[PDB]
């Protein structure tokens, strides 16, 4: 206690500066800085030593005098207040969302300054991680992945774009497709991003973007993989959220000529938009450029939505310019808009119960126009559309549908059409930068981040499961495999105990008894029930740590068979299971599929082709496991994005919110491991072998281990900076620049170091 300031708990800041006045047996007595007398108690566990200079920060948290969760937090906070959003933990990068545009840190000049630079020789930056992946790709001859993680709104998508800009601008061609990988983005975001209450630009699908390289290590092309577009959003949103951006970009920015041809109007006029928020993102100027006939009553009364990045009218323009830069012609552009508008009109079709015997329903007379616009835009016969929406084929006979069923059919058609449109968009983007062969790639992974709301459904379940898989890859690669390597090599590093989540994964995906398999079972039963599925889950996993029955409120609560709590690595989430069975089924009824494949329009037909049950859950599992196989085969780098607060505002560091993210991400565990661990390593026989042919007949040439030691000394290392295992030599944090020199294989460099080594062994 003698006699310095310490860190101790604080409910909103995470930690606070205090002094140890009295020392009890199980607890200490703390006086908060500048409050003498208004003390409080804290368990000895909960109190940590502080850095002596509180206004100074370090670039790598491994450089702190005391490595702990409170000093890590403070160091991040101080850098944040100076608008420095990036900090290292050894070779892992931490990125806190600034929520404003920090001048010049992403400029061309900044890009240039990071090229070829070793980690630790420039300030922490996403560009440095990207450059590191490129350098390792060449030197190790090994494909690379950059994994960007974080909860919704933390900055994964922005940082993914920074990485892609850096690599194509630095190692591209300066010709055409260098820009194309970058310029594709606004196109994918227009179709796949939407306003949620957590992020005005939320990604509603995951992606892995690969940049492929030739053997001379120049960019030859790209490939974008995409995962599970959120479907429900297409037809209904909550009052503060929107549908995908493209719908508002079109309504706001389309020319009068296009608006008329697509028969568009203000967003309040469409069921598929009008339960959600119908306001545009716009500012004082861009609002002048949006015509009055585009503005809903909500918009005229409350004004525009504000975001420092999004602008519906401006983004429509940028999106069209992007389409042209990547080689989409005006014809293809209008084809896309036609399908979008065609989906809008489809949602405006309503039904009414029919008078006849064994009757279903008819289109309401006031729906006649929507039916007309819809059929024209999709190349369909009105009568065919009418029959496909109001009847069902089933043995040969046609069955009338009730109004609800017709509602469901209308929406199923809309979801499949929009979803196939999205697939078409991704594939068209891939055709923008194709390639025939490549040597290696650098891939950047950007998933939909961890999220939860008042009510969570199948959509959140799939998203959070994807996040759980990603954290497990992080756990496996960084915390598990690392410590096992230290042990197999004989290093004697103190085991670091960490929170593993394989059990959460097993709960979801295990054969027969995993949640996904039990759900599939229910789809295949004679009379499928959300309640039966939910009971079976609880039954099969009574007392599992990661599953729980909802708790019941006395202030509406959720019954045993109406939901469950999953304890995800990022916190517990309560899912309502209604509609889990229906949402788990991806098959489209024959009558609807056939309607579409017979469109007059080639473009429409080609979206589909050049009890049927299909599992959404299991298809997604299969895709993620293929992704996982690919990541395992690469060198992986990690960027942990952090959301500073819940209001999307700059300069509001919420200490406790941020601490919790540092804790569940495993970054606190990594910092602990780096106290005694080694982020770099190389086989010493391999080092020796690479130098051998430049070595004269001297002591150095006879003994590989002694040669490596002399090499290390000649590049400035001492005994404390490295350690020999059984087959590899390991290097401490802070020595990345020296490690790169050790690994370098340029013949002139080797010959030079040989000359120095022989002086060290004379
Ligand atoms: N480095 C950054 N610079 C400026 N703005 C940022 C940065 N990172 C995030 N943002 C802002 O945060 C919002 C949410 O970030 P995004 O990357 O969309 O989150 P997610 O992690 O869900 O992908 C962005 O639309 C942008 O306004
Ligand atoms: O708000 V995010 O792009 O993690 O879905
Ligand atoms: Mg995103």
């Amino acid at each position: 206690e003698d006699g310095k300031p310490v860190w101790a708990p604080h409910p909103t800041d995470g930690f606070q500066v205090g002094n140890i006045v009295r020392r009890g047996p199980d607890s200490l007595t703390i006086e908060p800085l500048n409050q003498k007398g208004k003390t409080f108690l804290a368990l000895i566990n909960q109190v940590f030593p502080a850095e002596e200079d509180s206004k100074k920060d370090v670039e790598d948290n491994c450089s702190l005098m005391y490595l702990n969760e409170a000093t890590l937090l403070h160091n991040i906070k101080v850098r944040y207040s100076k608008d420095r959003i990036y900090t290292y933990v050894a070779n892992i990068l931490i990125a806190v969302n600034p929520y404003f545009d920090i001048p010049k840190i992403y400029s061309s000049e900044t890009i240039k300054s990071y090229q070829g630079k070793s980690l630790g020789t420039m300030p922490p930056h996403v560009f440095a991680i990207a450059d590191k992946a490129f350098r390792d790709m060449k030197v190790l001859k090994l494909s690379q992945s950059i994994i960007v993680s974080g909860e919704s709104g933390a900055g994964k998508t922005e940082n993914t774009k920074f990485v892609l800009r850096y690599l194509t601008e630095s190692y591209g061609t300066g010709q055409d497709i260098d820009d194309r990988i970058v310029e594709a983005n606004p196109l994918l975001e227009a179709f796949g991003n939407a306003k949620t209450v957590r992020n005005n630009n939320s990604s509603r699908f995951g992606k892995f973007v690969e940049i492929h390289f030739n053997e001379k290590s120049s960019v030859v092309g790209g490939f974008v993989s995409h995962y599970l577009l959120e479907k429900s959003r297409i037809c209904v949103q909550g009052k503060e959220e929107r549908n995908y951006h493209i719908f508002y970009r079109l309504c706001a920015g389309a020319s009068e000529d296009i608006r008329e041809r697509l028969h568009l109007s203000s967003p309040d006029n469409f069921r598929y938009l009008n339960r959600g928020c119908t306001r545009y993102f716009a500012n004082k100027e861009t609002d002048k450029q949006i015509l009055q006939n585009r503005k809903s009553p909500e918009y005229l009364k409350a004004g525009s939505l504000k975001d420092p990045l999004l602008d519906d009218h401006g983004d429509f323009i940028r999106m069209c310019t992007a389409m042209k830069k990547i080689g989409l012609d005006d014809e293809e552009k209008l084809d896309l808009f036609r399908v979008v508008a065609g989906v809008l009109h489809l949602g405006n079709i309503d039904f009414e119960e029919a008078g006849s015997t064994s009757g279903g329903c008819n289109l309401k007379n006031k729906s006649t126009q929507a039916l007309e616009y819809c059929a024209e835009l999709l190349g369909l016969d009105q009568d065919d559309l009418r029959v496909s929406l109001t009847t069902r084929v089933m043995l040969v006979i046609k069955v009338p549908l009730k109004v609800e069923q017709a509602n469901n059919a209308r929406d199923a058609l809309a979801k499949t059409v929009y979803s196939h449109l999205f697939d078409h968009v991704v594939n068209r983007v891939n055709q923008c930068f194709p390639f025939e062969t490549s040597s290696y790639f650098i891939g950047v992974l950007d998933i939909a981040g961890f999220e939860y709301f008042e009510h969570n459904s199948f959509e959140q379940f799939c998203i959070n499961y994807c996040n759980e898989k990603l954290q497990q890859f992080f756990n496996e690669r960084i915390l598990k495999e690392e410590q096992e390597l230290y042990q197999k090599e004989g290093l004697g590093v103190n085991e670091v105990h960490y929170v593993d989540n394989q059990d959460c994964i097993d709960l979801i995906e295990a054969r027969l008894v995993g949640i996904l398999d039990i759900l599939d079972e229910e789809n295949r039963l004679p009379q499928p029930s959300d309640q039966h599925f939910t009971s079976a889950v609880h039954q099969k996993h009574k007392d599992h740590f990661r599953l729980s029955i909802p708790r019941k409120s006395k202030l509406e609560n959720i019954r045993d068979d109406e939901g469950f709590i999953i304890r995800h690595f990022a916190g517990a989430v309560c899912y309502e299971t209604t509609q889990f069975v229906e949402k788990n089924n991806d098959a489209l009824h024959m009558s609807l599929e056939s309607l579409i494949c017979e469109s007059r329009d080639k473009f429409i037909r080609e979206l589909f082709e050049s009890l049927s049950f299909i599992s959404v859950g299991n298809k997604f599992k299969t895709q993620l496991n293929l992704l996982l196989d690919k990541l395992r085969s690469t060198g992986a780098s990690f960027i942990r994005c952090i959301k500073p607060n819940l209001k999307m505002t700059s300069h509001h560091f919420e200490g406790a919110q941020i601490l919790s993210q540092l804790q569940c991400s495993g970054m606190v565990s990594v910092l602990d491991l780096m106290q005694g661990g080694f982020p770099s390593r190389a086989s010493f026989h391999e080092l020796y072998n690479m130098y051998k042919k430049y070595m004269p007949d001297k002591l150095a040439r006879l003994d590989p281990r002694l040669f490596c030691k002399a090499l290390f000394k000649a590049l400035g290392l001492n005994e404390i900076d490295y350690k020999f295992g059984l087959t590899k030599v390991f290097f401490r944090p802070g020595k990345f620049a020296e490690f790169d020199q050790i690994m370098k294989s340029d013949p002139d460099h080797l010959a030079e170091l040989v000359k120095r080594v022989n002086h060290w062994l004379i």
